[PDB]
């Protein structure tokens, strides 16, 4: 047993807070924070070694990433930045920071409860994504 067990499964959305101004504050135009912010995506974590897979899907776009904790990564996110991203383990939370063009964002992903709890930061502005099990 390992790093990140209570984090692997199939999750499903539940609730979302804030996003639309998470997305505004991140640079996300206006017709893709419509179509992105109906979404209700599932997110399935599996870990093999040291390679953490989290996998995004939704009717909005799929996205995938692979990673070692600690070592960073090119990422092309769901609204298509591309940027480079650093995830490393803090006190049992997931801490992922993404850095393009000067800018910066970071998600936490945490176990509450049996949820899984997405907190997306830019600057001043927090959104809060809830999972369950699928
Ligand atoms: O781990 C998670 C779990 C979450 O529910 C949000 C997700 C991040 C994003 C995101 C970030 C910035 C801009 C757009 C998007 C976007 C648009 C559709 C679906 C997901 C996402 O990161």
């Amino acid at each position: 047993s390992h790093m990140c067990d209570a984090f692997v499964g199939t999750w499903k959305l539940v609730s979302s807070e804030n996003f639309d101004d998470y997305m505004k504050e991140v640079g996300v135009g206006f017709a893709t924070r419509k179509v992105a912010g109906m979404a209700k995506p599932n997110m399935i974590i599996s870990v093999n070694g040291d390679v953490i897979t989290i996998k995004s899907e939704s009717t909005f776009k799929n996205t995938e990433i692979s990673f070692i904790l600690g070592q960073e990564f090119d990422e092309v996110t769901a609204d298509d930045r591309k940027v480079k991203s650093t995830i490393t383990l803090d006190g049992g939370v997931l801490v992922h920071v993404q850095k393009w063009d000067g800018k910066s964002t970071t998600i936490k992903r945490k176990r509450e409860d049996d949820k899984l709890v997405v907190e997306c930061v830019m600057k001043g502005v927090t959104s809060t994504r809830v999972y369950e099990r699928a």
